[PDB]
């Protein structure tokens, strides 16, 4: 028909988001919602590909990827964050394998920061499910879908059977994922790539009950003129139901850092403009910045001013 078409596959499209929520029909190219929630991952870059500008409070986050790729600075970042604005993190350890060193030079408060290390991977989502119930979290995260041993391998009897990791898992999601939506509280579980580059570990549910999935893999070796200062890390949102999917965006993890937030100005500010490049040389309206992207950045680190400058007039070229 003539807009008749067009006039009822938004008739249809409506009652499905009705039916089964937004998130359920979308097209890759509108720019729709907004919440004024949203925590910030500490990448501009991430944060825009992700629509909303952050991990959608309330929903569950999944974020996935092979061994010494960035996954959990992400997360240290997202929670970093959430807390340096009232909010107070707990942390479910199963990898026994945190620095709190590192996640202090990022931002947290490791202090105020509640970690818990369960004995059977069925006691840990008990533990991270009251724990969400009181409603005094913000963001928690699961280290290790992985991890999650159910009682009985543990201890071997129960039983050569199996379903137990996906089911103690699917068990817990649909409990926990009522709660989060209620509460408030993201949820974020750091998961794996048992080769990859795999298709679950336990994942089935996770994959479903997850609102936002982000495919972390460590692209380049970032290269610092003596040996190294840190990675390129790239992150594939291959799931997004708050905002539209498959986006995807860069930065860079300095060795003993984290994210580079002046690093991740320079390449917005650059594909955005807002910063022209002569050469090796960025220059910001008039005035030039630095003469190499690391001499930029070192400039950007120490005036705040411009850099927010940046930062701010990004956000606004977007929201």
């Amino acid at each position: 028909q003539a807009p008749d078409r067009e006039k009822a596959l938004e008739l249809a499209m409506a009652q499905i988001d009705k039916n089964f929520g937004k998130g359920s029909v979308m097209r890759l190219g509108e720019e729709v919602r907004q919440p004024i929630s949203v925590i910030p991952t500490g990448s501009i870059s991430l944060d825009v590909a992700l629509g909303i500008g952050g991990l959608p409070r309330g929903r569950v986050i999944e974020i996935y990827g092979p061994e010494s790729s960035g996954k959990t600075t992400v997360a240290l970042h997202a929670v970093a964050n959430a807390q340096a604005a009232g909010g107070i993190a707990a942390f479910i350890d199963a990898e026994h394998a945190l620095d709190p060193e590192y996640a202090k030079k990022l931002g947290v408060d490791t202090d105020s920061l509640l970690v818990s290390q369960p004995d059977t991977g069925e006691q840990a989502l008990e533990i991270a499910d009251m724990l969400v119930r009181s409603g005094a979290l913000d963001i928690i995260v699961i280290d290790s879908v992985a991890a999650l041993v159910p009682r009985a391998e543990i201890e071997g009897e129960m039983g050569s059977h199996v379903g137990l990791q996906a089911r103690l898992m699917s068990q817990a999601l649909r409990k926990m994922t009522g709660a989060l939506n209620n509460s408030g509280t993201t949820a974020i579980f750091i998961n794996q790539l048992r080769e990859k580059i795999e298709t679950t570990t336990g994942g089935k549910a996770l994959k479903f009950y997850a609102s936002v999935r982000l495919d972390v893999r460590r692209i380049e070796t970032l290269k610092d003129g003596t040996d190294a200062v840190g990675n390129r890390t790239r992150v594939k949102v291959v799931k997004n139901k708050v905002s539209p999917p498959f986006k995807q965006a860069e930065f860079d993890i300095l060795y003993g850092q984290g994210i580079s937030r002046e690093g991740s100005l320079i390449d917005m500010g650059v594909e955005h403009g807002f910063i022209r490049k002569s050469g090796s040389w960025f220059t910001y309206e008039g005035e030039q910045l630095g003469q190499g992207k690391e001499n930029a950045r070192k400039f950007l680190l120490e005036n705040t001013d411009v850099a927010n400058e940046i930062e701010k007039k990004i956000k606004e070229k977007l929201g």
